[PDB]
């Protein structure tokens, strides 16, 4: 009995896109199914002149143990009538081919430490989520002060997420 219903989750209230801009660091991840990021995680977001929110993504992945390759992305934000909530456009531009829409949802930041950002891409019948991802972005890639760790701890916990996320490395291998 905890409310895992994906309409009912908080998203991060009045969220300011352009504060939001500048370097993440990805410092865990709960994965999706399939493909995905494994790490060296690093998002750039940014905000054009119109208010256009848009970002990159440039991490590692291993394909079949016999690789290992540095993907590269850029998403674009159409936005809606959440603020804290987006369509996002992405694809590869490097070695990387593919295009997707993911929902883009930020649940709670401070723009100067921390951020935690969520996906859900499969809803059950029952309305929990069935395929989500989720990142907890750093400023700052030597951790998160006290305070941001209490507030991702919360919100991991109130995405029915707690205990799914596993640390990433980062090691300048991209
Ligand atoms: O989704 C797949 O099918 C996939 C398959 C193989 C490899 C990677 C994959 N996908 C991802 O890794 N990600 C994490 C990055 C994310 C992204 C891209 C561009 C700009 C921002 C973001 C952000 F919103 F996640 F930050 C897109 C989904």
């Amino acid at each position: 009995e905890r409310d895992c219903r994906v309409s009912s989750f908080r998203v991060k209230e009045n969220f300011d896109k352009a504060r939001f801009s500048g370097t993440w660091y990805a410092m865990a991840k709960k994965d999706p199914e399939g493909l995905f990021l494994q790490d060296n995680i690093v998002a750039e977001f940014s905000v054009d002149e119109t208010g256009q929110m848009s970002a990159t993504a440039k991490g590692r992945v291993r394909l079949l143990n016999n690789w290992d390759v540095c993907a590269d992305m850029v998403g674009t934000f159409t936005d809606t009538e959440d603020p804290a909530k987006f369509k996002m456009k992405y694809w590869g531009v490097a070695s990387f081919l593919q295009k997707g829409n993911d929902d883009h949802w930020i649940v709670d930041t401070d723009y100067d430490t921390y951020a935690v950002q969520y996906s859900c891409r499969l809803l059950n019948l029952d309305g929990t989520c069935a395929d989500s991802y989720s990142f907890v972005f750093s400023r700052d890639p030597n951790g998160l002060p006290p305070e941001a760790q209490k507030i991702v701890r919360q919100r991991q916990e109130e995405l029915c997420l707690a205990r799914q996320y596993r640390l990433i490395v980062h090691n300048g291998y991209c």
